[PDB]
């Protein structure tokens, strides 16, 4: 049989109710937007701007004094960097309705609650999974946090599957179940199939998510 063929079986021999835990994609992907996933969000985005605003923008911060950036494209971190310099209250709302990522990488909201510490708890969820410290001790934060980068990007994109660290994440419906590698493992070699995790294959010619692909 093919190998998509050989997939498509994998994916039939689960039980899903013997899945160790499952998460309601729709929930996640409104809990967890994209931006607070991504591990570029971490990395500087000056470059998506024209580099004269980013230098006023940063004499701005520095300073709270000097000539204001004029591209449309740099209001909401001149808003932010303004609202720090004088104080002005900056709402969950406007969090929400934001890009998220500063243009020095990292959240809006992870650079407020560091100058108001008060506010972590309110403004929590508009930070970045690894900024948070997961106080709350949260089940799903915490599976999040701990995924390496071609996991969390398998999962940013909507993977049909793919391995976290021992575990399978498996699409199906509405809902991503995860399963563990005595059961994946063993519906692996009964569907005929072989894999190499991306980042350690030297030839990925049938990918799904993280997983290289081949015949047992």
């Amino acid at each position: 049989p093919s190998l998509p063929e050989r997939i498509d079986t994998f994916t039939e021999l689960f039980n899903y109710e013997v899945a160790l835990k499952s998460y309601d994609i729709r929930i996640l992907q409104s809990n967890y937007p994209t931006k607070l996933l991504s591990p570029d969000s971490l990395l500087p985005q000056t470059s998506d701007y024209p580099l004269k605003d980013i230098q006023q923008l940063y004499s701005l911060a520095n300073t709270c004094r000097g000539k204001l950036p004029l591209s449309p494209l740099i209001t909401e971190p001149l808003v932010f960097t303004r609202a720090i310099c004088k104080g002005t209250q900056l709402t969950p709302r406007w969090f929400s309705r934001s890009g998220l990522i500063h243009p020095g990488g990292g959240t809006y909201a992870a650079r407020y609650v560091e100058k108001y510490p008060e506010l972590r708890p309110k403004l929590a969820q508009y930070m970045h999974i690894k900024e948070r410290d997961n106080e709350e001790g949260d089940e799903l934060l915490e599976s999040l946090q701990n995924m390496d980068d071609d996991a969390i990007n398998a999962l940013i994109a909507g993977a049909s599957m793919f391995i976290e660290g021992k575990e399978m994440w498996l699409r199906r419906g509405d809902r991503y179940f995860v399963f563990s590698k005595d059961v994946w493992q063993e519906n692996v070699a009964n569907a005929g199939l072989s894999y190499t995790l991306a980042s350690q294959s030297k030839s990925c010619f049938v990918k799904r998510g993280n997983i290289c692909w081949d015949v047992e």
